[PDB]
């Protein structure tokens, strides 16, 4: 009996129910926690198909008394009342797996559960390293002052730059700054780490993390990818038009650009990344999200002219376009979702990195010979990135025949990570045999 925990956001719901999926298949009865009302309507759609596919996991509503940043708050200004939810629940408890995000308030709630507890990060093994490292970091008080490259020994990237740090990690009287200054010290307190990676991507730092090189006391870190996408998450559509837009297109031809589940970006960048597609030459799947006049005349027109471009404001199913053989690029924010769906379908990745962790998952991906992404665009907001290095860097990618080389083998590395040997096979059967 598991318990699974995940935090606000599609980038935290979707690897929990991944997860779950992969428990179920070796036998589990997984209980999955729901603090509701959930924030956004994606994630009510995505529980309500998952739940309705799976009925036999269980749903406890963890009900919050009255916006992803918001509830930030009312989880743990509350997670007092999951003691008696939880502890009234058989067949008795026998594992608990939470979010990372949420490991401040629910280890004191898992300490008194008497079950080992668990962290599922929704990132990269790279990025834990920095999350671990950071005690380590902020130490040495000539930080942020005379901080120019973070070393953690035997990681998969060669060495951190400043400029790949989080910017609010730096500042003082930032609430990131001081959440990884608690968070990070507790990570001791635990029975293991699961990650949604394997080592086809992050060899060197899954080894370091449980080599105990990044910081001592690390309890086992777990590469339990790669998360697959399943069938729960396919939404019937009844138009189907994109997916029939791709048929007709040569394979390996489409570039697929997606930003994450939000997409901050200002109406400045907006032109550019279309003038950019149509000046690239290469037919493309732009997937925006508002939360109008946006495009230009001539750039509308030469959309439809030309007949090269999707432009699509919805919710759309990422894994089919993956997988589609027309697309042979991939335009994204670097989530690592996305990076983790993109190394098993075999996409190359142009990496466009925008806030927090999403320029180390760049350098993963670049480090491993299938992703290529400019330090010099900086972070979202820091300069207006021209529509010309955006089609310098889309011919740079499309035109670049090694990346789909290192990009094949990194799928066939993530397709023998779940069958033969399989580190997301080994360490699930290693993890049931401590949960006896
Ligand atoms: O139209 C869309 C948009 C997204 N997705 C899916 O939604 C998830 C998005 O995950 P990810 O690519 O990681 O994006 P975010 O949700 O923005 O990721 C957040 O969470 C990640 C994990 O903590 C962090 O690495 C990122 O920086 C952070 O932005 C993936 O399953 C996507 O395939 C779709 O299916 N369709």
């Amino acid at each position: 009996h598991v318990a699974l925990l995940p935090s606000a956001g599609m980038g935290h719901l979707t690897p929990f129910l991944r997860l779950a999926s992969l428990l179920l298949h070796q036998h589990c009865h997984v209980t999955l926690i729901t603090p509701q009302p959930t924030v956004s309507k994606a994630e009510e759609d995505l529980l309500s198909r998952f739940l309705s596919a799976f009925p036999q996991v269980n749903q406890l509503h963890f009900h919050l008394p009255p916006p992803f940043f918001l509830q930030f708050a009312s989880i743990r200004s509350s997670s007092h009342l999951l003691t008696p939810l939880l502890s009234s629940l058989t067949p008795p408890l026998s594992s608990f797996i939470y979010d990372m995000t949420l490991i401040s308030p629910l280890l004191p709630i898992a300490e008194s559960l008497g079950v080992p507890h668990y962290i599922l990060f929704t990132s990269s093994a790279t990025m834990f390293s920095f999350f671990s490292y950071f005690p380590t970091l902020a130490k040495s008080e000539s930080f942020p002052g005379k901080l120019d490259f973070v070393e953690i020994p035997g990681v998969s990237v060669s060495s951190i730059p400043r400029s790949s740090i989080p910017p609010p990690l730096l500042v003082p009287n930032s609430l990131f700054g001081k959440l990884f200054m608690e968070d990070s010290p507790k990570l001791k307190k635990l029975h293991g780490v699961l990650v949604n990676t394997f080592e086809g991507i992050e060899k060197l730092s899954l080894e370091a993390l449980n080599g105990g090189k990044v910081v001592k006391g690390l309890p086992p870190v777990y590469g339990v990818g790669p998360f697959v996408p399943c069938e729960f998450e396919k939404v019937v559509k009844r138009g189907e038009t994109i997916s029939e837009w791709l048929d007709e297109q040569p394979s390996g031809s489409v570039v697929y650009v997606s930003f994450g589940s939000r997409t901050a970006m200002g109406r400045e960048q907006l032109r550019e990344v279309g003038d950019g597609l149509v000046k690239s030459g290469w037919r493309f799947l732009w997937v925006v999200k508002d939360k109008d006049g946006v495009l230009g005349f001539e750039l509308v027109e030469r959309m439809v002219k030309e007949k090269k471009g999707l432009v699509v404001k919805e919710w759309v199913d990422q894994s089919e376009i993956l997988g589609h053989k027309a697309v042979g690029g991939f335009v994204s924010h670097c989530g690592w979702n996305s990076v983790v769906e993109a190394a098993w379908f075999g996409v190359k990745i142009l990496g466009w990195p925008l806030h927090g962790d999403q320029k180390i998952n760049a350098e993963v991906v670049a480090k491993g010979g299938w992703g290529v992404w400019k330090e010099g665009w900086d972070w979202e907001g820091e300069r207006l990135v021209k529509g010309e290095e955006i089609g310098e860097a889309i011919r740079e990618v499309m035109n670049d025949e090694s990346l789909v080389m290192k990009a094949t083998q990194v799928k066939k590395d993530a397709r023998k990570a779940i069958s033969v040997g399989g580190g997301c096979e080994v360490a699930l059967q290693k993890l049931m045999e401590v949960w006896k």
